[PDB]
């Protein structure tokens, strides 16, 4: 109870800011994370004893890939403290226990590659799952995780607090799949622009808690130029492994995945950025106008893709 985490000055200022980057050293995230909840929850949403040990059953089941890791995880959390900071009232007690938990638990046990090479490669997750595999797998593992004896944060909930709290985490995981965030932006966008979306409709809250799942899961575009342009280089390598893997199996892999085609890197970064990220927060920012700080910073990483290609770094 009567224990606060507190950060350094630098990071207790800087944790506030959309573009905020966790730092290089892995041993402090742990503790980010949990300065998040309490500034963000309540000392009171959790007991101190369960939340430390759920967080650290958390960061053993991530993998040490290079882009869906234990800093991912942590990373995505950290933009959906942002949006829940500035737009303090729109949520719920619950939605914001659960979100936070949600960005955290959001990639649990990946092994970096895509739901598509799970399917090409008949990995036993692509017979249990035909669609969102992996995100499917990841809500799994979290429920997994809050049943090890001494790890269910949420104990202390009534019974239909508890459903709900699963319900939101659920969907909220399912969402991370970009297969479904195109039609629920479509819908969002109609929504505010027709006039008709409204936050006290149950359907479309969760349409609008997906938008944020998207904009925080997409949150390495966000940041500042040097940590956009070298978190893309994990991102690739990802990718790449991925491509080798595909052409493993007898497949040319689509050119993303194609470490021949290192060339076509800042189209590629150019199309994203138009055909998804500026979209996502766009619609976001339109929806929370406190959220405009992500659509000017992924605004200025376009930029600096654009930049590249002219050939002037
Ligand atoms: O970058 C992404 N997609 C584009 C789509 C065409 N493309 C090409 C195409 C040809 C060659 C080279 N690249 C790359 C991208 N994709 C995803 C999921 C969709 C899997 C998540 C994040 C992404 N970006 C990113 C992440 N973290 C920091 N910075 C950026
Ligand atoms: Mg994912
Ligand atoms: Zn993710």
């Amino acid at each position: 109870g009567l224990m606060q985490f507190t950060l350094p000055v630098r990071l207790c200022k800087e944790i506030e800011l959309f573009h905020f980057d966790i730092g290089p050293f892995e041993n402090m995230w742990p503790g980010i994370f949990v300065y998040m909840v309490h500034r963000s929850c309540g000392t009171s949403c959790f007991e101190l004893e369960k939340l430390c040990r759920f967080i650290m059953s958390v960061k053993k089941n991530y993998r040490r890939v290079p882009y869906h890791n234990w800093k991912h995880a942590v990373t995505v959390a950290h933009c959906m403290y942002a949006i829940l900071q500035n737009n303090h009232t729109l949520f719920t007690d619950l939605e914001r226990k659960g979100l936070l938990i949600a960005c955290l638990c959001h990639d649990l046990d990946h092994r970096g590659f895509s739901n598509s090479y799970l399917q090409k490669f008949d990995h036993p997750l692509a017979a249990l799952y035909s669609t969102s595999t992996m995100e499917q797998h990841h809500f799994s593992q979290t429920v997994s995780i809050l049943q090890l004896e001494g790890h269910n944060i949420f104990s202390t909930l009534s019974s239909s607090e508890y459903e709900q709290v699963l319900e939101i985490i659920r969907k909220a995981i399912i969402a991370t799949d970009l297969a479904l965030y195109f039609g629920n932006r479509k819908q969002l966008e109609e929504m505010y622009q027709t006039g008709s979306l409204n936050l006290n409709n149950q359907s479309h809250r969760d349409r609008v808690i997906g938008l944020m799942m998207t904009a925080c899961d997409l949150c390495s575009v966000t940041k500042l130029w040097p940590v956009t342009k070298l978190t893309a280089n994990d991102i690739y390598a990802e990718f790449w492994a991925e491509g080798d893997e595909m052409k493993k199996l007898g497949i040319q892999p689509i050119p993303m995945m194609d470490r021949d085609k290192k060339d076509e890197v800042p189209q590629g970064q150019l199309g994203f950025y138009n055909a998804v990220a500026i979209p996502c927060y766009t619609t976001l920012t339109q929806i929370l106008p406190p959220t405009e700080p992500l659509l000017k910073a992924c605004r200025d990483n376009l930029s600096q893709w654009e930049k590249v290609i002219r050939g002037e770094e």
